[PDB]
C-alpha cells in the first residue's frame, strides 16, 4: 500500500481524488466500474460482473449517465434541469461512486444511495446527490450506484433469457454485491450497509427487501417517497410483454418471435428507443412509466402483496416517509389547467379530466368515488380546492397510501419502523408556490446542500438538514435515528397499535398518528373492493 | 241560523262546543264525520262519502282513533305515550276536527293538519295536535283530519277493487274534499287551504301535491320531516301484493285468490291483523313499515321520480324542513346498543350492525361505502362518534336527503320554496340527551304548546313557538312566511342557484346554504349508482 487515495480491491487497484468540502477535505472514488458494459448483444441482458483489471483505475471523475429521456419541458430552468443527466449519456454506464472520510476509517457505517427517476431516468452524478457533505458531516462511507433505466433496464419478454426483465434491478444488486465484497478496503463495514433511495429508488430499496436474491447484501433500509407496491413501480409479465412488442411495432421490427424482436431492438441506436418509449403506455395517464420491474417469479417469487402478507421479506429496521405534495410535479407536466407560471386554479372540467388521468385503471363508478371523496360540495368551484384536491389524489394514490400499506404490513414482521412526513418548503425553491413541498425536495436536505452558504438556504434549513442527516446516519449505524441518551426530542417507533410518526420541518418535532388514514382506507381498502366488484 | 256553535253544512247541521284557550275562548267542532264508516265489507275499500244527516250532529267531543299498533315499549312514560291513541280505537274513525276563532270569521286562511306515524299509527286527537292555540293566536281556521293506517289503510292487492291500496290517502283526500266543500260555513276560505303534516303526514302532503286527483283541493303545502320520495313511504305493487299475501299467511288464510284472501282478512278482528303486521317486512330493518302507499298507476300515475323530473305535480308554494336528529328514535327502538336510560355509546360491532339495519337494501360494497362515509378513521372506537354517526345515517338516508332531493326537483317548477332546519332541543324533553332534536319535537312548537305556562317551557321557547306559528300562518295566508314590510330578519327564498335556508331555534336567525349537501350527494347520487352497478 502506498497512499490514502489508492485502494486495492478484488477487481484491481483504484485511484481516487481529494475533494474539498465545507473548509476541509475528503477522498472520492468516482466512476468505479462494477459490471461489464452492457452493450451490443448484452443490451437487455442481465449484467455480468466486471473483469478485474491490471494497473490503476483512474477514479477521479464522474462516469457517464445511462441512456435516458431528457426533460426539455423548461429549457435553462434549474428546477427541472437539476434532474437531468449532467454527463455524457452512454450504454456504458454501470459505475459507482464512493466518498470516504479523511483520514480513511477502518470499519465505518456505509450508506448506499439508489437514484429515483421513474425507472426511465436518473443519474448518480447529480449535484443534489453529491455524497461529500454527508460522508464528511456524519463520518459514513457514502456510495452511490447506477442502474440501467428505460427499456435498457426494464424491457421484459418473460421466458426469454436475452431480455428477461428486471435487469436494472439486477444492476443495483450487483453494485450491492461489489460493495459487500470490497467496501472493507475503503474503510467501510460491509456488515453495516444501509440502502437508501427516493421515489423509484425508494421502491427499488423495498424491492431488495423483498427479493431473496438481494436481502443478504445489506443490513438496513431507508425509503423516501417510494414503496415496492406503488401502482406505477411494477407490471405483470403479460403487460411487460405487450409493451415490448408495442415498442418493436413503433420501430418497424419483425414481431414473429422474441429472438426476432430482440435482435431488431438491439440494432437500434439508443435514442431511437427513447424517442418512442412513451408510446407504449396502455392508458392516457400520469405517474405511469413504460419500462418498470416485472413480477417475474424469480426476482419476485410471487405477487408483492402475497409476499407482504406472508412475511416473505427481509426482517430488519426501516426508516421511511413521504413529502406533503407528492403529486404536483406530475400534474404540472401532464394534466390540463396546470402551468408553471400561474397559480393553476382548476376548473371543474379540468378537475374531472385530472381524476381520469390520475386513476387510469378506473371505471366510471370508480371515478365518481374518487371525485366524491375529494370534492368539497359546499364549494365545488373553488379553483384552489380543486387544484389542491387533485394534488392530494395523485400523491395519496401513488406514493402515500401505497407506502402506508407497505408500512403496516412490514411492521407486523420487522424489527423496527421509523415514519416521517416531510413538510417544509425550501425557502429558495424555484418552482411555483402551488406545487408545495414537491416530490424530491427532501433529497437536498438528506444530502446536506443547505450547509453550503452559496446555495442560499436559511440558517433554520441548515439546522434541519443537519438534523436529518444525523437521523439518517445514526439510523444506518444503529437501527435507530435517535442518539442513545441524548436530550433531543425522540422520534418514536411506529407500531401496529399506535402508528406514530413525526413531521420533519424547521419547527419543534411534533408526533402524530395514523398518517392520512381516512384517504388511505379509501385507496387501500374501499376503491379496490369497488373496482373488483364492477 | 240560530248561534255561533251551530253550523249548517251540506252534510247537515253540526253543533260545536266553546273551548277556553290562553284566557280567552274559541269554537271547536270535534268529531265531524266525512266518510261512511269503513267497516265490514268496506274494510280495505276506498272510502264512500258520508250520507247527509237529519238533526244536529253533536260535535262537542273527540272521535275515536283508527285501529293501530300501540307503543308499550315504555309503559307510563310520557315521551312515548304522548303519541299513542288517547281515545278508544275503532274501524269507525273517519272524522275531522275544526277550531274556529270567536267571533266566527267570514273568509279566513285555513290550515289542514295530516298526522304522521309511519302510516301504521297516528291520531288527530293528541294533545300536541290541539289546534286551539294556533287557531286563536293566528286567526286561522284549523282543521285536523284522520285516515286509516296499517293494513286497514294500505293493504294493497293491485287489480282488485276490494283492496286496491292507497285507501288511507283516499281518506285524506275525502276530508280535503269536504273541507273544500264546507269550510266556507265555518268561516274559512276554501281558496286558501294549506295542507301541513309531519313525517308520514309530511310525505302524504307531498303525495297530494303529486297526485292529479288531489291537487285542486288545496292551495299550498307545508312538509315537516317528510317527503313523498322517502325510501319508507311507498312500495311497488308487486311488494304490496307480497306483503298482503304474507299477512294472510300469518292468519291461516286461503291464498288461492284475491277474493279468498280478502274475505279471510275481512273476517279477522282488528287486533289479529295488528298483532302480525310487523311479520311481513322483507328485511331486518329499521325505519320501515309494513303497509304504506303503493305506486299504483292511479293515485300516482308513474314513478315518483319520473313525476318529479317531468314537473308532473302541483305548482304552488311550499314550506318544508327537517330536525337535526331525525334518526334517534328508530335507533332507540330498533338497533342494538341504544337504550333509553344510557348515553348509548356504541361499539364498533353495534355500529356495523346498525348500518345493516339502516340500509336494508344494500349489498356489502354498499355497506362499506356507508361505513366509510360516516366513520372518523383517526378515532374509530369513539362510542359517541359511532352513536352520533349512526344517528346521522338514519336521518340522512330516511328524511333529510330524500327531502333535499324533493326540494331540488320541486323548486325547478314551483312558485316559491322556503326551507328550514329545526335544531332547538326543548328544555323539558323527557327523552335522554343523546337523542338530540328528535323526530316530531318541532310539532309542539308549531302547535303553540310553549305558550301554556303549566307545560314548563322557557320564555325563549314561547317566543320561538310564536315565531314559528306566525311563519306557518303567514305562509298559509300569503305564500310567504315573512310579513310584508316588517323589520324582522327575513326568511329568504330557497332557489336552485343559492339553495338558502334558515335555522329555527332560540338564537337570532342565521341563513345558510346547501343543507347537508356532502352527505346527500352520497345518498342521492353515489350510493344508488353503486347499488345499480353491482
Ligand atoms: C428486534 O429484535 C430483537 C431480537 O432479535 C429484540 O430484542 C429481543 O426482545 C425480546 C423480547 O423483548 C427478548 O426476549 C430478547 O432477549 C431480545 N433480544 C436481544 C438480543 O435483545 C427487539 O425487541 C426487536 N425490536 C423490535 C422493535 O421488535
Ligand atoms: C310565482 O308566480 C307568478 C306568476 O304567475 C310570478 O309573478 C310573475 O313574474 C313574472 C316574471 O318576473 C312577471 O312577468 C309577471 O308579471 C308576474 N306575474 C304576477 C301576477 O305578478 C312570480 O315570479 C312567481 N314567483 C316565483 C318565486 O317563482
Ligand atoms: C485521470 O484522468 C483525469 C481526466 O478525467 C485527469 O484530469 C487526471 O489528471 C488523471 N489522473 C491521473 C493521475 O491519471
Ligand atoms: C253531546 O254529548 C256529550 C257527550 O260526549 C255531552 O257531554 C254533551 O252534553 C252533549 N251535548 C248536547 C247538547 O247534545
Ligand atoms: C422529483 N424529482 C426526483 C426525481 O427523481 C425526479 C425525476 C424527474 C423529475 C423530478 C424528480
Ligand atoms: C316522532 N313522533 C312523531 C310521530 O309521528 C311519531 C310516531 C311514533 C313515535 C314518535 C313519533
Amino acid at each position: 500500500d502506498h497512499s490514502e487515495l489508492l485502494v486495492n480491491t478484488k477487481s484491481g487497484k483504484v485511484m481516487g481524488t481529494r475533494v474539498p468540502v465545507l473548509s476541509s477535505h475528503i477522498s472520492a472514488f468516482l466512476g468505479i466500474p462494477f459490471a461489464e458494459p452492457p452493450v451490443g448483444n448484452m443490451r437487455f441482458r442481465r449484467p455480468e460482473p466486471k473483469k478485474p483489471w491490471s494497473g490503476v483505475w483512474n477514479a477521479s471523475t464522474y462516469p457517464n449517465n445511462c441512456q435516458q429521456y431528457v426533460d426539455e419541458q423548461f429549457p435553462g430552468f434549474s428546477g427541472s434541469e437539476m434532474w437531468n443527466p449532467n454527463r455524457e449519456m452512454s450504454e456504458d454506464c454501470l459505475y459507482l461512486n464512493i466518498w470516504v472520510p479523511s483520514p480513511r476509517p477502518k470499519s465505518t457505517t456505509v450508506m448506499v444511495w439508489i437514484y429515483g427517476g421513474g425507472f426511465y431516468s436518473g443519474s448518480s452524478t447529480l449535484d443534489v446527490y453529491n455524497g461529500k457533505y454527508l460522508a464528511y458531516t456524519e463520518e459514513v462511507v457514502l456510495v452511490s450506484l447506477s442502474y440501467r433505466v428505460g427499456a435498457f433496464g426494464f424491457l421484459a419478454l418473460h421466458g426469454s433469457q436475452e431480455a428477461p426483465g428486471n435487469v436494472g434491478l439486477l444492476d443495483q444488486r450487483m453494485a450491492l454485491q461489489w460493495v459487500h465484497d470490497n467496501i472493507q478496503f475503503f474503510g467501510g463495514d460491509p456488515k453495516t450497509v444501509t440502502i437508501f433511495g427516493e421515489s423509484a429508488g425508494g421502491a427499488s430499496v423495498g424491492m431488495h427487501i423483498l427479493s431473496p436474491g438481494s436481502r443478504d447484501l445489506f443490513r438496513r433500509a431507508i425509503l423516501q417517497s417510494g414503496s415496492p407496491n406503488c401502482p406505477w413501480a411494477s407490471v405483470s409479465v403479460a403487460e411487460g410483454r405487450r409493451r415490448a412488442v408495442e415498442l418493436g411495432r413503433n420501430l418497424n421490427c419483425n414481431l414473429n418471435s422474441d429472438e426476432e424482436l430482440i435482435h431488431c431492438l438491439r440494432e437500434k441506436k439508443p435514442q431511437e428507443l427513447i424517442d418512442v418509449e412513451w408510446n407504449v403506455l396502455p392508458f392516457d395517464s400520469i405517474f405511469r412509466f413504460s419500462f418498470v420491474p416485472v413480477i417475474d417469479g424469480e426476482f419476485f417469487p410471487t405477487s408483492l402483496e402475497s409476499m407482504l402478507n406472508s412475511g416473505n421479506f427481509k426482517k430488519t429496521q426501516i426508516l421511511l416517509g413521504v413529502n406533503k405534495d407528492e403529486g404536483s410535479f406530475f400534474l404540472l407536466y401532464g394534466a390540463p389547467g396546470f402551468s408553471k407560471d400561474s397559480e393553476s386554479k382548476i376548473s371543474r372540467e379540468d378537475f374531472m379530466s385530472g381524476v381520469k388521468l390520475s386513476v387510469p385503471h378506473a371505471n366510471d363508478l370508480g371515478l365518481d368515488a374518487v371525485t366524491l371523496q375529494y370534492t368539497d360540495w359546499m364549494d365545488d368551484n373553488n379553483g384552489i380546492k380543486n387544484r389542491d384536491g387533485l394534488d392530494d389524489i395523485v400523491g395519496d394514490h401513488n406514493v402515500i397510501c401505497p407506502l402506508m400499506h407497505f408500512v403496516n404490513k412490514y411492521t407486523k414482521f420487522g424489527n423496527g419502523t421509523y415514519l416521517y412526513f416531510f413538510n417544509h418548503r425550501a425557502s429558495n425553491l424555484v418552482w411555483p408556490e402551488w406545487m408545495g413541498v414537491i416530490h424530491g425536495y427532501e433529497i437536498e436536505f438528506v444530502f446536506g446542500l443547505p450547509l453550503v452558504k452559496e446555495l442560499n438556504y436559511t440558517a433554520e434549513e441548515e439546522a434541519l438538514s443537519r438534523r436529518i442527516m444525523h437521523y439518517w446516519a445514526t439510523f444506518a449505524k444503529t437501527g435507530n435515528p435517535n442518539e442513545p441518551h441524548s436530550q433531543e426530542s425522540k422520534w418514536p417507533l411506529f407500531t401496529t397499535k399506535e402508528q406514530k410518526f413525526i413531521d420533519l420541518n424547521t419547527e419543534p418535532m411534533k408526533v402524530h398518528q395514523r398518517l392520512r388514514v381516512q384517504m388511505c382506507v379509501f385507496w387501500n381498502q374501499f376503491l379496490p373492493k369497488l373496482l373488483n366488484a364492477t
